[PDB]
DNA sequence: CGGCATACG
DNA sequence: CGTA
DNA sequence: GCCG
């Protein structure tokens, strides 16, 4: 009844098992902070299975036969069903290790490895990091300075005005180039912690060299609070977004792809992260084909699949098409 | 047991 | 290392 | 942590 890969089933943004999935995702996140990527994946997959169910889990028996539910994930659900809390989850939540790793990894420019090193050095708060600026990269300094604004969600109502500003710079950089909203907003989210855009041009090859030209124009408009080039095809920036009487910093990702690759880039950048990992795993392990954001490779024939749409890609993988709103794994 | 997505800055 |  |  429930297939094993998240790319084989629709997963809507809102669902019927929110509390159970959130608890499993705490355990997944904590596994990542300890470097246990396998455990992270299992807990994420188990949470995602619950998101895909048609109604609430009320009884432990309803987990029998569901993929990714073994002894540990079933016990978590059992405790939530019987007591409304799971002791392991609550112990993680209150733990100094979890809280500090979460806070540090939320900083733009800081990953698990850096956060863990700082934790082992005794650092615990953002002000601890600010007092030791010699140990920070320029990217991390920007992430730290902007952390408060970047912690507040972007509204879908903000995304449209931002897209128009990006489109104006893109049109001057290369007339005819287009801007497509991707990421979580394309999956239907009403908020997010950044905004993701994919840029292309209908004439193959015209997009070469485009992103530096776009970034220079946005910087000249005064809109870029931070970017790494203040040749490339992805830029992870901090943008100035207007607010009543002021403004706030927002994370924006910009990506350029040639139109031949656009369906693959659109698929990859639309997410969710788990959906794409599961889709690439399915492609390789079940179909023998290698998938990335540039193409789909048959390693036996040594050929790439041309695709003109995301629908083409799902068909070439033998999967029923899922619209972006059903990719919220 | 091996495997766990696969890129670019 | 960081980012997705 | 779980699948195959
Ligand atoms: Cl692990
Ligand atoms: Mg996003
Ligand atoms: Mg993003
Ligand atoms: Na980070």
């Amino acid at each position: 009844w429930m297939p094993a890969y998240a790319c084989q089933r629709p997963t809507p943004l809102t669902h019927h098992n929110t509390g159970l999935s959130e608890a499993l995702e705490i355990l997944a996140e904590a596994a990542g902070f300890e470097g246990s990527e396998g455990r992270l994946l299992t807990f994420c997959r188990a949470a995602s299975v619950l998101k895909a169910l048609p109604s609430p889990v009320t009884t432990l028996s309803q987990l029998q036969g569901l993929p990714h539910f073994g002894e540990h994930s079933s016990r978590v659900v059992q405790e939530l069903l019987e007591h409304g809390v799971c002791e392991e989850v609550e112990r993680v939540r209150r733990s100094e290790r979890y809280q500090t790793m979460k806070l540090f990894t939320q900083i733009f420019g800081v990953g698990v490895k850096t956060a863990d090193r700082w934790y082992r050095e005794g650092l615990r708060t953002l002000d601890d990091l600010r007092e030791q600026p010699q140990k920070l990269t320029q990217q991390q300094k920007a992430g730290l300075q902007h952390h408060q604004d970047l912690s507040t969600p972007v509204l879908r109502s903000d995304v449209d005005a931002l897209q128009q500003v990006v489109e104006e710079a893109v049109g001057q950089a290369l007339p005819g180039a287009t801007v497509t909203l991707t990421g979580g907003f394309r999956r239907g989210k009403l908020q997010g912690h950044d905004v993701d855009f994919l840029i292309t041009h209908p004439k193959e090859g015209q997009e070469a060299g485009l992103l530096p030209r776009v970034m220079c124009r946005l910087q000249d408009q005064g809109l870029i609070l931070y970017h790494q080039h203040q040749a490339f095809e992805r830029s992870f920036c901090i943008f100035r977004l207007p607010q009543p009487g002021s403004w706030k910093a927002v994370r924006v990702d910009l990506v350029v792809a040639p139109v031949s690759q656009f369906p693959f880039a659109l698929l990859g950048w639309t997410g969710s992260k788990l959906f794409q990992r599961e889709l690439r795993r399915f492609s390789r392990k079940e179909k023998g084909l290698w998938l990335n954001s540039h193409g789909l490779f048959d390693p036996e024939q040594k050929t790439f699949f041309q695709a003109a749409s995301e629908e083409d890609i799902f068909r070439h993988l033998g999967l029923e098409y899922l619209p972006p709103e059903q990719r919220n794994a």
